[PDB]
């Protein structure tokens, strides 16, 4: 089997991407944030505290003839940005772009943090990291991909995120028309439960390539590119007037600037992030200070190849017995 679904930026900055997902019988369609950096499928629901729902579409398990309460199961997750949610668990039928999983754990939120409440466009998350990170207790549950894998034509999914435009998540096949040149595959460590890999280096604009190992995770649920402070300083040094602002929370730059590209290495291959992918616009409405899309990972504890990086590539998440990651230009 295969599945194919369009993923769409939630706003003009590509702050996140949402993908329609069918849950239950009859189908209830929710727009979920596909997150290769976590492993819970959770949704706003009829059980979510009323004051914490503001415009989201909710899952109502009582209206689904295939929903079953997973007795005694609860979940609670806290994300790297400080966001959180928690609740109980149903199993139900879940379909993505024509690919159907029966008995998928659908984690129903009773509580969500303010950041989720304030995001009216995101109805929940669909985790695509390794199932070892799933937070359901006392019986850990599998991700949608984990459940689908054996049925897929090939045990893979691909992320093709657009810049200020829609893109595609495919399951079970590699669309050879969706990228240019070849896909370069690179080793993955699953030891921390992430799609963790090691970039071979970087370049800033037309500068020389610096060969250096950068361990990080491929994370579709993180907006920006978080890299070591040395690398990030080298990038913003090429932007006149750019500086790190403790009050704003990272590097900012004059909105009148032209940003240089940023290249990262995948083995001997190179992925080029165009400069305008690194512009996240005024720090507040009407400001001439703009927020940068490349930020320091100091304090996070891990480097993160988020959407700023991934949207410059066609990315293969290869879930074979020894997982790997593939990157192609597009
Ligand atoms: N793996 C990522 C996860 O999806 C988000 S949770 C989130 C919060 C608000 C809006 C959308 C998503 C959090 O920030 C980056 C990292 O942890």
């Amino acid at each position: 089997s295969t599945g194919s679904a369009t993923t769409t930026p939630i706003d003009s900055l590509d702050d996140a991407y949402i993908t329609p997902v069918q849950i239950g019988t009859p189908a209830q369609t929710l727009n979920l944030d596909f997150d290769t950096g976590s492993s819970d499928l959770w949704v706003f629901s009829s059980e979510t505290t009323a004051s914490e729902v503001d415009g989201q579409t909710i899952y109502t398990p009582s209206k689904s003839t295939t929903a079953k309460l997973l007795s005694g199961a609860t979940w609670s997750i806290s994300y790297g940005d400080g966001s959180s949610s928690s609740g109980d668990v149903y199993t139900d039928t879940v379909s993505v772009g024509g690919l159907t999983v029966t008995g998928q754990a659908v984690e129903s939120a009773k509580k969500v943090s303010s950041s989720f409440t304030e995001d009216s466009t995101i109805d929940g998350l669909l985790g695509l990291a390794f199932s070892t990170l799933n937070t359901v207790s006392p019986t850990q549950q599998k991700t949608f991909f984990d459940n689908a894998k054996a049925s897929l034509d090939s045990p893979v999914f691909t992320a093709d995120l657009g810049y200020h435009a829609p893109g595609t998540y495919n399951f079970g096949f590699i669309d050879t028309t969706a990228y240019t040149g070849s896909i370069t595959y690179t080793a993955v460590s699953t030891k921390q439960g992430f799609w963790e890999w090691t970039s071979t280096g970087y370049a800033v604009g037309s500068g020389t390539f610096k060969s250096t190992s950068i361990d990080g995770i491929a994370d579709t649920g993180t907006t920006l590119l978080y890299l070591p402070a040395t690398v990030v300083s080298a990038y913003w040094a090429q932007v006149s007037g750019a500086k790190s602002s403790s009050s704003v929370g990272g590097y900012v730059f004059p909105c009148s600037a032209t940003l240089p590209s940023f290249t990262f290495g995948v083995g001997s291959a190179r992925i080029v992030i165009p400069g305008d992918y690194i512009d996240f616009g005024p720090i507040s409405t009407g400001s001439s200070s703009c927020f940068g899309g490349i930020q320091s990972s100091a304090g996070i504890g891990i480097n993160i190849f988020g959407d700023v990086a991934l949207k410059a590539a066609f990315v293969v998440f290869n879930g074979a017995t020894t997982p790997t990651l593939g990157f192609a230009s597009k």
